[PDB]
């Protein structure tokens, strides 16, 4: 019997700071949870994928997801969210991106990410419980940008490093 | 000036255990170092990649590597090794794989990995300093298989889960 699998550790990301992740390939990019009602696993899909089922381990649980990215040029981030510790995941939002950069921030009782389509990506907020203790698990290398420099973060998200 | 790159969390891999990583996409798979003379960054290349330069962040620094994978079916793991903290990386070994599973173990003054070509992949040992404190940094979820069950790890590496 194969126990687990196990996961890289999560990071108690300080509030008011953007984590700017730079994944290079498809798969799970980052996971975030308030340990109460929101568990978010962000997956990345390369260009030119017509409908197929892929397997991901989300918070250590192996799940099959039917994925699609018809764009020939943009990569596609997909927010997979469950709302109970044992619950099923569903797609809650997406980011279509030429830059392959993803952002996550804990701020003012909310978890913030970017959604939409570069170069016009815009932020999305989720109300969470005990937001300062939200755990963020990066599967990618990342940079940290203060919220005071959010205009710079928006520029990287939309136009690249 | 960007604050980073930061990396996924290092993992305290107990001696005498195979970390069996399950990456889903191209990019860095795992990094291992004795902080003395060996810094190993394992990169994964998808099938059907003609010679091209890709950027990876290796031990927290951006690096360009010329990569290729002529196989149309097998994924290719590449061991990029430097021997000084300042040094350049070179390819030291490879694993061609239909399973996309990669193993790493700290054992008997050595760092062990698999090399070759599935379904006949075989282990390789690197002498390292202070092997029990070698730092291991996973970029995906992973299983843990004791060395006493290495026959099972060999089966998974070569034939899948």
């Amino acid at each position: 019997v194969l126990d687990g699998p196990y996961q890289p550790a999560s990071f108690d990301l300080p509030v008011g700071n953007w984590m700017l992740l730079a994944p290079t390939g498809p798969g799970v990019v980052v996971e975030g949870t308030d340990n109460s009602g929101r568990w978010l696993s962000v997956i990345l899909i390369e260009p030119g994928v017509t409908s197929e089922t892929r397997t991901y381990t989300m918070f250590g649980s192996s799940k099959q997801v039917l994925v699609s990215n018809a764009s020939d040029t943009k990569w596609k981030f997909v927010e997979m969210m469950k709302t109970a510790i044992d619950g099923d995941y569903a797609e809650w939002g997406t980011l279509l991106s030429d830059t392959k950069l993803y952002g996550m921030m804990k701020y003012r009782k909310r978890l913030f990410i970017y959604e939409g389509e570069t170069p016009n990506a815009t932020t999305k907020r989720y109300i969470v419980t005990n937001y300062a203790s939200v755990e963020v698990r990066p599967y990618s290398d990342f940079y940290i940008i203060s919220r005071s420099q959010e205009s710079a973060c928006t520029e990287y998200i939309n136009n690249g490093l």
